[PDB]
């Protein structure tokens, strides 16, 4: 296997645009909702948290959660990437920039659980919380999902991260929110530039760029706008007028419900999607802080189920693998959501509770 | 025809760049202009109506403006991207990637329209106004120049939208205007990421990561930093000092003027053309919502005129096509900015009329 | 040599990258620091300035700095880049891109200067100071350094800038000051895309998507984040507490460190760099307008002598040259910080001392 410099370009690049997610997209979003007296707090933790989540991930994140191992985790051979050689190849790219892109998703997961919580958290017990949430849920349900573990060889789709970003970040949070706008051009800006970088989080998750790259894009650029469209006339519809911040959660919205459909879905699946996503996370807001189960939560559970439909040749997807129903795979889906719920919730419980334990979880 | 993955990569990469540039450049470009009670309504309003226009490409956009037809427009064989296939290849790139590239060049010339009349427009009156064109004159001209319709089968130089995108939203602005700065670092910040996606518009523009990409990035810079520097220069002229917003209306006055010639000239023709588009923006605006046509009418026109000039070998243009002089050039040119300009005016009154008669204009 | 599209699609997009370092990075993070009643003017000589040096670059700059000259300077072929064809390689891709590149470099650079002291000097005084110190400190050193000269023929290591830009524009930053935070949102704004924006610098700096790029992305992400870190528990340790500006000078910090390493360091070096880096910055500001030396002095410095240490293929560095002892390199890296310091505080002093005898340095 020899690396493909085009590959190696884009995965780069798209690696940059996912850390552009956190730095400054998350920080900026959460800025302009929370209460302009935890601003500057809120700025400094997701800052001092993802500086934390990139060198774990260097020390042994990326080992734990890539190197083989079994259903569950990886193994400690890559341990600040000893053994891997500079030009070793992983797919059609520098394992180095697999390790950079895959480091990238980590801290997007984090950077939206400490966005939102930070106003209610100490500074210690975020901390250590990351440390034991990283490396118990993140990094065994990555290794899971794309790492080759259970939900992988199980045949679970999950392009990129319904259930490794998503899911996983919205229960830790829904977790924490039970243990423990002004300025909304901010917000608008924080959501432009988490959508601009989702690209790179969902065409780059191909791996390569072809034709599902390429797919993936599109996708993308329909199922937000679907969403968008979708919020926006649910929102005229209960509230009679559109709002600034309904668009802009419509937009979240139809971007997480593609992300685990993006590469196997049509652009009419991809259109659905994004409306019913939309609409899911409407009421999801309607019936947590910040919202992030509402949005990240109800409508990661939504795109990961109808990835298990639209997925299908029929209607216009890539097709499911071979010896599989719909009826299979739907279940196979509701298995990885369920996993992912569990796997996360007991965690993040035990995180907070060390953290409470240790230094105590309420700021002083 | 196979696709070349650097050409993807490129290409997907600078169509994000193009999207960028309306989430959130232009609509942060026009939030730091507006009264500051009307910037969240507007703010709205170009995020509505850039997921509008995102669906309506997909719907049946891309395949009127780019599918073969006539000379004005081309056929409904591609909705919802019906009878594309995934691995299609149109030029050296996947298909896909020309649909969400075209996509992103359909609302950077939208929001340039949206977030100029915002303030005075009603909601639902701008989805209305929005809906009739783009489709009955974004759509055919787009056709028409690029999707080798009658423009570009008489040899009209525009190589990433003097024409269908400058000119033909400032006159869709000007007829609105007609019928119908509180953040000046916001503006600033707009006018930066419109900077820095247009690389990603005028490079993108050759379809290919090749010499053309390469000088129309170049011209680029150069053109840019020279309308900066006529503008600040005519501004100290005439008022005594320079003004961020005069430096700000400077870039984007270069920008706007090599959009249409970048492709075809050399760096000193853009160094000229720049100068006179920064000059030509200032005598615009002091001599119209948020000065949409002052720059992007004026300036668009004086790009599109001097693209006829500069394309020349001697001038260190890539030459005029084979049996063409300059006279003939300049003619053409002259044609498809006469043709662009009543062609939107024209479609621009019957969709803000349309509006009028349904919903009324004039927000209450 | 024919070019390679991967690697033009690459360095094009990282020539955006660094462009946006400045436009409007660089200007934000200062906008954020100086009192608020100097904010527009500043951002406006911002501007001005990056235009003036994209055009100088056009004009003589490129072919001073690259062309074949002497150990101190090129030569005056190139002008208005005359002589070089469009398909010209250098390297692996279009000698057009290498121009826009590194002119690029330039900017940000001449950015770092103006943004820390437009408070201070007079408007037309800092654009005489600027055609100076470009043509006679950053040209030759940029042509000693990367164009062949004085120190890449003693085998200096300096893979991204850490002398031609940080070294370069801290000591013209120090000379200005001797002579001569309201928004910390945007600050960290301000420090986020320049985060971003250096990896276009830092991998763009192996001039192809290889393996050395790859390496220079990873080193980047971990150097930054431990430099952060460092920089936050030292200001824990002497403050009592974390802030947002520790924060982000942190992640400047080690961007600066890892800029002249990143291409020739293990993973591990990257570390150890950052962590040092961070703490010689805390240090510096502790122990100069808005900290440009106390950072990019510092930490250029620290970052250019830790290179001759972590080169070496015995701390998982790429290796020294051919009979090069750690003995041979430490020193040849001490001469060309000396170098540097020597050579641009001189003519610093030259340009300023010019600007003050022919339109007075201070603002009236």
């Amino acid at each position: 296997a020899v690396a493909d410099k085009a590959d190696n370009a884009f995965m780069m690049i798209c690696t940059a645009l996912v850390l552009f997610m956190t730095i400054p997209g998350i920080a900026l979003f959460y800025g302009g909702l929370i209460r302009g007296k935890n601003v500057l707090s809120m700025l400094t933790q997701v800052t001092v948290t993802f500086a934390l989540v990139c060198i774990l991930w260097v020390v042994y994140g990326y080992s734990l959660a890539f190197g083989e191992g079994n259903n569950f985790f990886g193994n400690i051979n890559w341990l600040m990437l000893k053994n891997i050689e500079l030009t070793a190849v992983m797919g059609s790219i520098y394992q180095y920039i697999h390790v950079a892109f895959q480091g990238s998703a980590a801290c997007i997961t984090v950077g939206l659980i400490v966005g939102a919580l930070a106003e209610r958290i100490r500074f210690s017990a975020v901390l250590i919380f990351v440390v034991v949430w990283l490396t118990l849920s993140y990094i065994p349900i990555a290794h899971m999902v794309w790492g080759g573990g259970l939900l992988a060889s199980h045949g679970a789709l999950d392009f990129a991260g319904g259930t490794v970003v998503h899911i996983n970040a919205a229960i830790a949070g829904l977790v924490g929110a039970y243990l423990i706008p002004h300025n909304l051009p901010m917000v608008f800006t924080g959501t432009a530039i988490l959508y601009i970088g989702w690209f790179g989080a969902n065409a780059g998750s191909a791996g390569t760029a072809n034709e599902i790259a390429a797919l993936a894009f599109v996708n993308t650029v329909v199922a937000t706008a679907a969403a968008i469209l979708g919020w926006i006339f649910g929102e005229w519809a209960l509230r009679g007028k559109p709002s600034l911040l309904g668009a802009c959660s419509g937009a979240i919205a139809g971007l997480v419900g593609v992300t685990p459909a993006c590469g196997y879905i049509g652009v009419g699946g991809a259109l659905i999607i994004g409306v019913v996503a939309g609409l899911a996370g409407l009421w999801g807001v309607t019936m947590d802080p910040c919202d992030v189960f509402g949005v990240h939560g109800v409508c990661g559970i939504v795109g990961c189920i109808m990835t298990g439909i639209f997925a299908a040749s029929s209607l216009g997807g890539v097709g499911f693998a071979e010896g599989v129903t719909m009826g299979h795979q739907l279940l196979v889906q509701l298995e990885s959501i369920a996993i992912t719920i569990v796997w996360s919730g007991v965690v993040a419980f035990i995180g907070y509770k060390l953290a409470d334990l240790t230094v105590g979880l309420r700021v002083p």
